């Protein structure tokens, strides 16, 4: 991989392996995700910010402050197979005193075309106290030379589907999938869980027909708390339509809610 | 990834992602054997047999017939770090009519230094009836123009740690994670639970205390009978032991049935 030459984005290939694929011979949307962040650690390595997903500078360490993903959105418009070369290209943008954004447009490597889109919101966080707050002007001036100057989104059109508010799923769900655990395989280097298992936990209560009969298009997923690496969590969905669900992940003890989300999915 | 010159072994390069590295910011066993099964693949496709996983000829798809892994041993000297380069080269050799034998060796591809080694026991079995059978001449002479002809492997020492016997854990274990289950991510292309999944099962009832103090060095896993993407599984270990052995059974979670048996093998940080 590499910075363009521009040095404001980050592109690099990948060649989807036997075991990222699922039962389509396709690359999973969790393979996707886990690409996603790989792109995004190895633009933050390229321009001198951590490495660990917080991307953070050398100020942010000092106050104990790190970046945490409160939203991410994924397109696509086709899973690119077994032994297929895919190119990411990725960059961030400021979004004032609210958080930053990082976006990615994946591309098949052979013909050009676009095969899919995302877009994460990120949100500044004290590591220890875990409160969010505001970004600073110090802050965000120290990363606006790594950035576009002018607008940059992966998702320009206007009341599209990523900026869209998700409620929160009544009970009784229509489906569910109880008692879900993060392994050690679940686990990033600093022993939080990934991301990418979230996406996958959400994913469990889709019943298997649906994911047999359909391919999903979209998903949107909010993030509220974390998973700790001993708790237990509950995935819960009902549709509310293509296929359309409404989801909710929450510990499985006392309810406390950790995502929501909403997933689109296409008839094969 | 590419056959060698003499097109019986396979060779291919792989840069450690950010994902794929636990607690020590180098890859995982779990990282390191799926870059296994991936090497095995892409040889199995270079030279024309099937592509799931089984590496069948025509003959076996005919009479139904997969390979199935029947152990697993993996030896690591280095684990690469992120964004380290680690070079994988693989061949397989038949073992007359009880099956066949896949090897791994990994090297640092900037020093050259072989840093871990691997090999595999596979067995012929109908993918229907799952009923194990013994190879015909026929398939393994099949297969003969595709390996080494003089024996070529990766563990060849004397009475070496990849061919001795598991006993069988005796309750009560020692430690324990019940309640395992495999999700989508886990399964294959073929909708059964990737062979990697099981070394991940049978780590988790390895102590925090152990992996937080330790590497592991070395892991020979056994398998007898899949998980189901229904069924419900239990770990257990115990101490067996500067190093700290195991022993390790799986079962599953209802009716005690054995699943995989295995060692594991960790030296202090
Ligand atoms: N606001 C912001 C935050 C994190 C960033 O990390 C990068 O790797 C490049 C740009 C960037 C911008
Ligand atoms: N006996 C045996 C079985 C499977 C094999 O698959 C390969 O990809 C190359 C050689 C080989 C040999």
């Amino acid at each position: 991989g590499s910075l363009t030459e521009d040095g404001l984005s980050y592109k690099e290939k990948f060649v989807v392996r036997s075991y990222e694929v699922g039962s389509n011979k396709t690359a999973t949307v969790e393979t996707i995700a886990n690409l996603l962040q790989e792109v995004g650690c190895n633009h933050a390595q390229s321009v001198g910010f951590s490495t660990d997903g917080f991307a953070t500078t050398t100020t942010m360490r000092k106050l104990h402050l790190i970046w945490v993903t409160a939203r991410m959105h994924i397109e696509i418009y086709k899973y690119p197979a077994w032994g297929d070369v895919v190119e990411i290209e990725t960059w961030c943008q400021s979004e004032g005193r609210i958080g930053t954004r990082r976006d990615w447009i994946l591309k098949d490597s052979v013909t050009g075309e676009v095969t899919g889109r995302a877009t994460s919101k990120w949100v500044m966080m004290n590591q220890d106290t875990r409160r969010l707050q505001k970004v600073s002007d110090d802050v965000r001036d120290e990363y606006l030379v790594f950035c576009p100057q002018e607008p940059r989104l992966a998702f320009p059109e206007e009341n599209n589907r990523s900026l869209k508010k998700i409620p929160k799923l009544e009970d009784p769900a229509q489906y569910s999938m109880i008692g879900l655990k993060p392994r050690r395989a679940d686990l990033d280097m600093n022993q939080h869980v990934n991301n990418v298992t979230y996406i996958g936990w959400v994913l469990e209560s889709i019943p298997q027909e649906i994911v047999d009969t359909h391919e999903l298009q979209v998903i949107t997923l909010d993030y509220r708390r974390e998973c700790q690496q001993d708790d237990v969590v509950d995935s819960l969905t009902t549709t509310t339509s293509d296929s359309q669900f409404l989801h909710l992940l929450r510990l499985s003890g006392d309810g406390q809610e950790i995502n929501r989300g909403t997933t689109l999915w296409r008839k094969k």
